[PDB]
């Protein structure tokens, strides 16, 4: 009950499906008018944020301090609404979480909330043969149409959804330090 109850909250105030050329995305909106997406989703000059074509006023891919991709891009984008701000939640440090969710919008019919079990600090790995920072990984089957997938616990909001191998599930680690 209240583990779903929480990611259903987050998917209220804090999603968004975003639809770049290349599909659509669950988008997590952070505080203010920025919001996370995969780097793959490749966002252009404009996004669809719930159908609506938006503006993007700055994007930004992160990268580690070695120049590897960590698979987060943020978004300022042209809107007038504000996300409740969960920066709260997100983690100051990289670590290992157990029994953790993944909080879908995106590509199916309701928002959903799948259990994908205990999470661990993956290091690198080759994502489409290109190397990869910060990794969550967990034993679950996630399947395209996940990406931007929020991976969250009561209280700790974790990473998004980037990818998968049909065995193991991947998510881009979120940070504190990542906002202001
Ligand atoms: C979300 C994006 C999506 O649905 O794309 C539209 C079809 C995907 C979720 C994945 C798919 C399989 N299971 C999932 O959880 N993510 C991806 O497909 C990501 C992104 C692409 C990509 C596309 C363009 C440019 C760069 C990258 C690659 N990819 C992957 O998941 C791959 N998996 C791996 O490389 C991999 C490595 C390891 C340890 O685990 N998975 C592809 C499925 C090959």
């Amino acid at each position: 009950g209240p583990e779903e109850e929480f990611g259903m909250s987050l998917i209220k105030h804090n999603s968004c499906v975003i639809t770049t050329e290349n599909g659509k995305f669950t988008g997590l909106g952070v505080y203010d008018r920025f919001v996370v997406v995969p780097t793959h989703a490749d966002p252009g000059k404009e996004i669809q944020v719930d159908g609506i074509t938006t503006k993007v006023i700055d994007s930004y891919d992160l990268y580690n301090k070695n120049g590897i991709k960590l698979e987060i891009t943020v978004l300022k984008l042209d809107r007038n609404e504000k996300f409740r701000d969960i920066r709260r939640y997100i983690p100051n440090n990289e670590d290992d979480y157990p029994n953790c969710n993944l909080a879908l919008l995106a590509n199916q019919p309701e928002p959903t909330i799948i259990n994908v079990g205990d999470v661990v600090s993956y290091g690198n790995i080759l994502l489409s043969g290109n190397q990869t920072a910060r990794m969550l990984k967990y034993s679950y089957p996630t399947k395209s149409g996940y990406c931007g997938g929020v991976l969250y616990k009561i209280g700790q909001v974790l990473g998004i959804h980037v990818g998968g191998n049909g065995r193991d599930g991947f998510s881009a680690m979120l940070l504190r330090s990542y906002f202001t």
